[PDB]
């Protein structure tokens, strides 16, 4: 529960038809992040060094 | 009446979508000029010195 991902825009596939070049360009963008409410709730384990 | 408004095209708004930069480009243009039939008809009063 401590960690939540925020999002401004989802995954969007917008196509652009270039003409002088016969190719069609596809653009996919996304606005996301990962933050936690408070500074706790995650613990890591590592080998003995 | 000595002055005129030579005009070719009026004020036009062109909307362009540039998907590569994901900008909306807006262009406004017009073609105008100022002319007089004869080389006279004006007078201006300036300050001293």
């Amino acid at each position: 529960d401590n960690f939540v991902m925020p999002r401004q825009r989802a995954v969007t596939v917008e196509r652009e038809r270039q003409a002088g070049k016969q190719r069609d360009a596809y653009y996919v963008t996304q606005r996301v992040n990962l933050q936690r409410y408070f500074e706790n709730g995650v613990v890591s384990g590592a080998y003995a060094a």
